[PDB]
């Protein structure tokens, strides 16, 4: 069965600038963010999912139950609040983020040693791929 648990290092990050612009992330933060190559530390614990998006400058932490709508605090990205639901779709994890922006959400899946993440908002698509890695680093 699909299990996202692991430590994952960014390999590619496609169209991130336009995704951030569509979120109205401020220009100075977009400049910082485009230099970053975040890791993902994921623990899948039953249907309790923790996805830590870790970078040298700032983190974004998700901690939620699959299937259950929750208030998602996007402080550090666009500082918005969404009413967010993450659901299994076969071997894919689907996320809908209800809020100010239309069409906001993402899909996550695994191909071999790769974690694939398609992020969407306002018809814009950013695609990230990470490689599963084994050398760990301490974090908060
Ligand atoms: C814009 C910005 C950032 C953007 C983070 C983003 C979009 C995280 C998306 C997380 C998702 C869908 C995770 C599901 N694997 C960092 C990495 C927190 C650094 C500070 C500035």
């Amino acid at each position: 069965p699909v299990d996202f648990t692991g430590y994952w290092k960014m390999l590619v990050n496609e169209n991130f600038e336009e995704y951030l612009r569509a979120l109205d992330v401020n220009v100075a933060l977009r400049k910082i963010a485009n230099l970053l190559k975040p890791d993902k530390e994921i623990v899948q614990d039953g249907d309790h999912m923790i996805i830590r998006t870790l970078s040298t400058f700032r983190n974004y932490i998700m901690d939620f139950q699959v299937g259950k709508e929750f208030e998602e605090d996007l402080t550090g990205i666009d500082d918005r609040k969404c009413m967010t639901t993450v659901s299994w779709d076969g071997d894919k994890l689907q996320c809908v983020q209800k809020g100010e922006k239309e069409g906001r959400g993402w899909t996550q899946w695994i191909e071999g040693d790769e974690l694939h993440l398609e992020m969407r908002v306002e018809g814009v698509v950013c695609k990230q791929v990470f490689k599963k890695v084994q050398h760990h680093h301490h974090h908060h």
